């Protein structure tokens, strides 16, 4: 039998949207747990829902879209709150508020009075970023995270306030019920999603268990952290009311590796570029070098995407690999003997954090970032200390390797 | 400004659906090369557009999706026709044809009259797989990879026959142009899929070069080979009328080891479960274990999808790995030394072919598979003789790299 299917059963049946609807087993999954006074990034050995972090990832990269957007303008975003309490996950941030105004199209198509929130929150394929400009460094682009986030939630809340008027509307029953907004006199401004997801229908206890309420926190904080090291310096980043510490990819980095590699050498980098738009955003860069690191390892928060797989990270690897190379046969008289670039990175953890202008995804997800290896080829510079610094530290464990 | 899109336009500007929609470094690009009757893969280190790739993809996939359909039935699919010439594409496939029949509620949606082969080509989120059952192994799920291929192209021909009717629809200009279909009595049973892409709009020259040309029939090939390892035992896959010789993994294997590794041992295992349905569906697997070898590779069909990542891998790595340590620790007179999966896995390419129930993706390309681990570690088991004789090269190399 031939079906067809609406926006909304579509993403409720269909993992191509969010990941999987269901738990699976997630490859990297980290959190951050607070051992007295210090926050480690510690791995997640549970299966979870993708669908369901992708709900919080999707209102988060939001607000740091904002935050882009707004940083060269008059009204900023000073802050970002997140919070996940008792089921209840929300986040608010204060820029200029979503447009309070009568969308002309979208009441024409639905034949009544609708509201720009409601087109921002309740129908797929709409947004600012429809038409994306090649040098825009947002996450956003393709109209559809935010109502991703309605699709998974028993009830939504949407607050948005532009000074003069505030704005709410509740979504609820899975984007099937779309109550009347109501819109009063305010002088606030700021945005504010306020939602309860399906987790029972994804997977999980209702309510939440000991251990996926801890699980859960604990990777929302890291995203959080995440947020704090890529926004701007004039934005604060909280947690459940606290403020998230690492406004750094070198906090980034000793957050990771507290653990494997306590008091550890961080090498930091500023890889600049020197046409625009490329050069308008410099890639911050943090590693350590350890023998008792098994593998490779990277985190990339890229135009606010935590993304696993990139030509960014290739061209840091190649780059260093080539360096190591050269070293090598340099320091070692055997003068014969041939490395690849599993022996030159197997014992890297790098943090890239950063705007890429131009990239594009395989997917909603925003998994990996698509782009030309020569972009960076090109373009992009890595200082040559960091080179010669994390050369050196390589070499030094090859060298004992063999010793 | 706030912008509501439609599936046509979205999927002409984002790069969600099928991957970027200009020539980005494609990791891992691989095509089938002819050297004196004798099958190569080899790397194509040259950009190429992923959704160009993918448009490809969708069709073939559609068509071993119809051939497992029909495997077990009366009439069947005995063949697979893939051609690539002058930069027109071609699928065909003799299974039952699409219904040729009006849809009802497509037309009560339209206000003139569709038949079925225009909404499973012409209209997103609609097909046979919406209710996909737990158990289904199509690759198919959402109702979309046809349109994207009609939406990338600058003009199709939709050609289909049930043994009494004849139906051919062309659709052109991105689906903007939707001829009315013509039908006719035919007793022949088939579908084709025919259609030249928007190459220039996607990056390539027009026509395509030497270069260009040359790099998409050996990716296409490629394709066509890893289908005659997957398809059923009734079935030729042929490309530009030639068969495709690859009906086993140890070919697979073969062409893909060809120069880094010729006159090799190849390792042999038929992975199989014991429960319903995972036991309906066992998987082939062929592996090469070479010094030469500088990292882990795999290639995957499942479901008839060249997906890249997913458990399943993971599953064979840390079974092999487990064996490895043991029989390291034990061969080795050192006693003392600690080696990982890296070590382990370096020198292994493998490939597996089969199909899993049950699984989900990360996005429309299905790059990545989604599942629980303990999938494989509750039903599946690998054959110790399979196990064994990896794990005895490996720590051959292993023994000889520290000698
Ligand atoms: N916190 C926020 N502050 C301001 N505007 C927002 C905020 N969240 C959402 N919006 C607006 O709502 C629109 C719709 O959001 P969304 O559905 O996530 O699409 P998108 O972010 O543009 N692209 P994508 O996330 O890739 O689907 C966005 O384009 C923004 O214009
Ligand atoms: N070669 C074919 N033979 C028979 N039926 C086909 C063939 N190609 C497509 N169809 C039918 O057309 C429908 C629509 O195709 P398609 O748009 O690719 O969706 P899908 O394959 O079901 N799911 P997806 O590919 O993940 O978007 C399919 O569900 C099939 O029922
Ligand atoms: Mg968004
Ligand atoms: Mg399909």
């Amino acid at each position: 039998a031939f079906e067809i299917s609406d926006f909304k059963e579509h993403a409720k049946k269909k993992s191509m949207w969010a990941g999987a609807l269901n738990k699976v087993t997630i490859s990297g999954l980290m959190g951050v747990f607070t051992e007295d006074e210090d926050l480690m990034a510690l791995p997640i050995h549970r299966d979870h829902c993708p669908a369901l972090l992708k709900i919080f990832d999707e209102i988060i990269v939001n607000a740091t879209d904002h935050e882009r957007a707004c940083h060269n303008k008059t009204k900023k975003v000073t802050y970002i709150k997140i919070s996940f309490d008792k089921g209840v996950f929300s986040c608010e941030n204060d820029g200029p508020g979503i447009p309070i105004a009568k969308h002309e199209q979208a009441s024409l198509i639905a034949k009544r009075d609708v509201y720009v929130p409601e087109v921002a929150s309740c129908h797929f394929l709409a947004g600012t970023n429809i038409n994306k400009a090649k040098d825009c460094i947002k996450g956003g682009t393709n109209g559809v995270g935010l109502k991703l986030a309605m699709v998974h939630s028993q009830w939504a809340i949407l607050t948005t306030a532009d000074g003069a008027q505030k704005y709410v509307q509740h979504i609820n029953q899975r984007l099937d019920i779309i109550e009347p907004p109501t819109i009063t006199p305010s002088r606030e401004m700021f945005t504010r999603i306020e939602l309860m997801p399906v987790y029972q229908e994804l997977g999980y206890a209702e309510p939440l268990s000991e251990t996926e309420q801890a699980d859960l926190s604990a990777w929302i904080y890291l995203r959080a952290c995440q947020c704090a090291a890529y926004v701007g310096k004039g934005t604060t980043i909280y947690y459940n009311d606290k403020p998230c510490r690492t406004g750094s990819v070198m906090a980034l980095a000793k957050m990771y590796t507290l653990l494997s590699a306590p008091n550890s050498t961080i090498h930091t980098a500023t890889i600049k570029a020197d046409a625009k738009p490329y050069s308008l955003h410099p890639l911050q860069v943090a590693a350590v070098v350890s023998p008792k690191f098994k593998k490779f390892e990277h985190v990339s928060v890229i135009n606010g995407v935590n993304c696993v797989k990139g030509e960014h990270v290739t061209f840091l690897k190649k780059t260093i690999n080539e360096m190591v190379v050269k070293k090598f046969q340099q320091t070692i008289k055997d003068k014969n003997r041939k490395t690849t670039l599993r022996d030159s990175c197997s014992n890297i953890f790098i943090v890239i954090v950063g705007s890429i202008p131009g990239i594009e995804w395989t997917g909603q997800r925003k998994d990996e970032l698509s782009i030309a290896e020569n972009v960076f080829k090109t373009h992009y510079s890595i200082p040559s200390s960091f080179l010669t610094s994390m050369t050196k530290s390589i070499v030094d464990i090859l060298l004992q390797s063999i010793s």
